[PDB]
C-alpha cells in the first residue's frame, strides 16, 4: 500500500535550504564534531516536541498561529504576533539564497564554469588554481602568499564585491538585485495566481533533491580527502562545547529546519483532520529532516576534506566559516564531476526549487495570516493582490541591502538575529511554558490522546515542562554570561551599532510577547488578579 511513503512526499516538505545550506555553514563555523551533540540534544529534547506540538494544538484548535494562542491562553497571544515578525524577517533574506542560487545558475550556462579557473576579471593575482597550490606554489621555491581558491574568489568578488565592512554598503548590485526580483517577481505570480496544488509533479519536486544529493555525496566519498573531512565532521571537539555559540547555533538549526516558532506548524495542524495521528507523522518527518541534514553534511565534508588536502591546508581554513560554504564546496564539487556544466545546473536548479517551495509557503502564509488579523478589509478581491504586492514589494527593498556590496554582512546579521537566535528560542520557551504550566501538558494529553487514539508516551510532556525550557533559558543565559559578538568568516568584528540593529531585530519579535500581555491587561475590565486569572483561562479549545 505504501501509504506511509505517499505521506511524506505529499506532505510538508523535509528538505529545505537550512538542511542543504544552514546546517552545513553552521556546522562548519563551530567545528564539525561538536555541533552535533547540541544538535541531537536538541532534536531529540526540544525540535521534536515543539514540533507536535506546533502540529497539535493547530489539530486540536483547527486553527493558525494567532488565532490558535488566544484559545488556549488568551494572555499569550503575543506568541502568535512574534511568530508573524519572525516570518516577515526571514523572507527578506531567504529569497537572497535563492538570488544567488539563480546568480549562479546563470553563470552556469558557459561552457566553462567560471568558478572552475583562474584567469578572469575578478581574480586577484593571489589566485592560483588549486592543483598548483600544493605543486610548487605553496611555500615551495616562492613561500605562498596567501593564495587562495577559483572557488572562493568567484564567491567572494565576482558574486559578491564584497566590502571591506558593514559600514561601507558599496554600490548596489544591478545584477544580483534583478535576480532578486526575478525571484520575488516568481513568488508574487504563484501566489497571486494560486498555484500551489501540484498533484502530477510533486514526486519530481520531492525526488529531485534527493537524487542531487545522492550523486554530490557519491562523488565526495569517492575524492581524495573524504575520510579527513568526514572525521572532521563526526569527532566531537569538547573544549567547543565550553562555548555558548554551538549549543544556540546547534538547537537553533533545529527550529530552523523544522519551520518551527513561525506558525506553520500550526496552520498544517489546522488542516489535518481532529482524529489524525499526527505524532507518527510528526518523528517520521522530523527525523528525516534532521537525516538529510547530516547525511548532506558528510558530502559537503567529504568535498572539504578533499579542497583541504588538495590546496594543503586545515579543514577549517578550507572554506568560508559563514553563509556561502555551500557556493564554495558544491560547485567545486561539481567541477570534478564529469560534464560539469550539466551538474551544475542541476544543482542550482535543485537549490531553487528547494528554496522556493519553502519561499512561497512561508510567503503565503505570512500573507494569509495578516489577512486574517483584518479579514473584512482586506478580502475584497483587489486589495488582497494588492497587498501580496505590497509585502513582495516591501520585503524586494529591504532585500536590495543585502544585496549591496556589503550585503553579506547585512545578510549574516539577519541569519545570526532576525529568525535564529534569542528570538527562536524565546518562542519556543514561551509555547512549551504556556502549554505545559498553564494550559497544563496533561490536559494536552488528554486531548492528544482523544485525537490520536493512544496515549502518548511520557516524553513529549517532560520535554514542554522541563528540558525544552531549561535548554532555551540556560542557552540564553550562557550567551549573555560568555558574551561573543557575532564575527563574520571568524575574522570580522561587527560595528557596535550592527549588533544592537541585530538585537533589535531579534527584539521586535521577542518584544511582541510582554507587549500584548500588557495590552491585553489593560484592555480587561477588574482587579489586576481577576483580569490576569481571565486572561490565563482557555477559551473553549475543544471546539467538539
Ligand atoms: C528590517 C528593517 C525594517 C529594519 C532594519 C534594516 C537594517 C537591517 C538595514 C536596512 C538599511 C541598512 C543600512 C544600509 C546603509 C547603511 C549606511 C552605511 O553608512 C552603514 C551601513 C548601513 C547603516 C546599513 C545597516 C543595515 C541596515 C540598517
Ligand atoms: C527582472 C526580471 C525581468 C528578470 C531579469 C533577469 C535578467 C535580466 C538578469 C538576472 C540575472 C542576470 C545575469 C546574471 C549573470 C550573468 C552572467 C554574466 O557573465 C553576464 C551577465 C549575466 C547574463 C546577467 C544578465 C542579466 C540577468 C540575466
Ligand atoms: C519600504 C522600504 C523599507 C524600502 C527600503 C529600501 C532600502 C532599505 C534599500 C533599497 C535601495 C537601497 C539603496 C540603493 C543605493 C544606495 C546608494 C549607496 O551609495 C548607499 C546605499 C544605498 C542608499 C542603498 C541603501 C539601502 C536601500 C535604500
Ligand atoms: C527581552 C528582554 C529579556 C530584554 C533582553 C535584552 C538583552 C538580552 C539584549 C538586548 C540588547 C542587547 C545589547 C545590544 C548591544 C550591545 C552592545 C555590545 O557590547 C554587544 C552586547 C550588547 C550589550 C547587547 C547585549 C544583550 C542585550 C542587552
Ligand atoms: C491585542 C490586540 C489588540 C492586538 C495587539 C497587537 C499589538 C499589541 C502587537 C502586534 C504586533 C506588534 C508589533 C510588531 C512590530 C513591532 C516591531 C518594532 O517596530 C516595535 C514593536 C512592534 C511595533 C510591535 C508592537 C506590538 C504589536 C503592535
Ligand atoms: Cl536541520
Ligand atoms: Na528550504
Amino acid at each position: 500500500s505504501s501509504k506511509i511513503d505517499f505521506v511524506l512526499s505529499v506532505a510538508g516538505g523535509f528538505v529545505g535550504l537550512g538542511n542543504v545550506w544552514r546546517f552545513p555553514y553552521l556546522c562548519y563555523k563551530n567545528g564539525g564534531g561538536a555541533f552535533l551533540i547540541p544538535y541531537f540534544i536538541f532534536l531529540f529534547g526540544s525540535g521534536l516536541p515543539v514540533f507536535f506540538l506546533e502540529i497539535i494544538i493547530g489539530q486540536y484548535t483547527s486553527e493558525g498561529g494567532i488565532t490558535c494562542w488566544e484559545k488556549i491562553c488568551p494572555l499569550f497571544s503575543g506568541i502568535g504576533y512574534a511568530s508573524v515578525v519572525i516570518v516577515s524577517l526571514l523572507n527578506v533574506y531567504y529569497i537572497v539564497i535563492l538570488a544567488w542560487a539563480t546568480y549562479y545558475l546563470f553563470q552556469s550556462f558557459q561552457k566553462e564554469l567560471p568558478w572552475a579557473h583562474c584567469n578572469h576579471s575578478w581574480n586577484t593575482p593571489h589566485c592560483m588554481e588549486d592543483t598548483m597550490r600544493k605543486n610548487k606554489s605553496v611555500w615551495i621555491t616562492i613561500s605562498s602568499t596567501n593564495f587562495t581558491s577559483p572557488v572562493i574568489e568567484f564567491w567572494e568578488r565576482n558574486v559578491l564585491s564584497l566590502s571591506p565592512g558593514i559600514d561601507h554598503p558599496g554600490s548596489l548590485k544591478w545584477d544580483l538585485a534583478l535576480c532578486l526580483l526575478l525571484v520575488w517577481l516568481v513568488c508574487f505570480f504563484c501566489i497571486w495566481k494560486g498555484v500551489r496544488s501540484t498533484g502530477k509533479v510533486v514526486y519530481f519536486t520531492a525526488t529531485f533533491p534527493f537524487a542531487m544529493l545522492l550523486v554530490l555525496l557519491v562523488r565526495g566519498l569517492t575524492l581524495p580527502g573524504a575520510g579527513a573531512g568526514i572525521k572532521f565532521y563526526l569527532y566531537p571537539d569538547i573544549t567547543r562545547l565550553e562555548d555558548p555559540q554551538v549549543w544556540i547555533d546547534a538547537g537553533t538549526q533545529i527550529f530552523f529546519s523544522y519551520a518551527i516558532c513561525l506558525g506553520a506548524m500550526t496552520s498544517l495542524g489546522s488542516y489535518n483532520k481532529y482524529k489524525y495521528n499526527s505524532y507518527r507523522d510528526c518523528m517520521l518527518l522530523g527525523c528525516l529532516n534532521s537525516g538529510t541534514s547530516f547525511v548532506s553534511g558528510f558530502a559537503i565534508f567529504s568535498i572539504l576534506g578533499f579542497m583541504a588536502q588538495e590546496q594543503g591546508v586545515d579543514i577549517a581554513d578550507v572554506a568560508e566559516s559563514g553563509p556561502g560554504l555551500a557556493f564554495i564546496a558544491y560547485p567545486k564539487a561539481v567541477t570534478m564531476m564529469p560534464l560539469p556544466t550539466f551538474w551544475s545546473i542541476l544543482f542550482f536548479i535543485m537549490l531553487l526549487l528547494l528554496g522556493l517551495d519553502s519561499q512561497f509557503v512561508e510567503v503565503e502564509g505570512q500573507i494569509t495570516s495578516l489577512v486574517d488579523l483584518y479579514p473584512s478589509f482586506l478580502r475584497k478581491g483587489y486589495r488582497r493582490e494588492i497587498f501580496i504586492a505590497f509585502v513582495c514589494s516591501i520585503s524586494y527593498l529591504l532585500g536590495l541591502t543585502m544585496v549591496t556590496e556589503g550585503g553579506m554582512y547585512v545578510f549574516q546579521l539577519f541569519d545570526y538575529y532576525a529568525a535564529s537566535g534569542v528570538c527562536l528560542l524565546w518562542v519556543a520557551f514561551f509555547e512549551c511554558f504556556v502549554i505545559a504550566w498553564i494550559y497544563g501538558g496533561d490536559n494536552l494529553y488528554d486531548g492528544i490522546e482523544d485525537m490520536i487514539g493512544y496515549r502518548p508516551g511520557p516524553w513529549m510532556k517532560y520535554s514542554w515542562a522541563v528540558i525544552t525550557p531549561v535548554l532555551c533559558v540556560g542557552c540564553f543565559i550562557f550567551s549573555l554570561v560568555k558574551y561573543v559578538p557575532l564575527t563574520y568568516n571568524k575574522t570580522y568584528v561587527y560595528p557596535n551599532w550592527a549588533i544592537g540593529l541585530g538585537w533589535s531585530l531579534a527584539l521586535s519579535s521577542m518584544l511582541c510577547v510582554p507587549l500584548v500581555i500588557v495590552i491585553r491587561l489593560c484592555q480587561t475590565e477588574g482587579p489586576f488578579l481577576v483580569r490576569v486569572k481571565y486572561l490565563l483561562t482557555p477559551r473553549e479549545p475543544n471546539r467538539w
